[PDB]
């Protein structure tokens, strides 16, 4: 017995990613937490928790 | 005696413009403008008005 998740994890190049797909053909995995540091947090040094 | 502006038009690289300024080689011109038209309202002919 084991216990998994039960579904695949859903990726989808949503309103920021698309921009960037389409006019510059280049996309990134998760475009929310890349704004949320070079931008947000600047200064965040990279701890692991 | 005529009218004109006072002072330059401002280009500031704030905002989503500066992740894919780093991230990426290049930069729009007015990403939020650009991105209305993309996906937040897509298949809208051009019209001149």
């Amino acid at each position: 017995a084991m216990s998994g998740p039960a579904a695949y994890a859903s990726y989808v190049v949503r309103g920021a990613n698309l921009v960037t797909a389409v006019s510059y053909g280049r996309a990134m995995r998760n475009f929310e937490q890349f704004m949320a540091r070079i931008v947000d947090h600047p200064n965040a040094l990279p701890s692991v928790e």
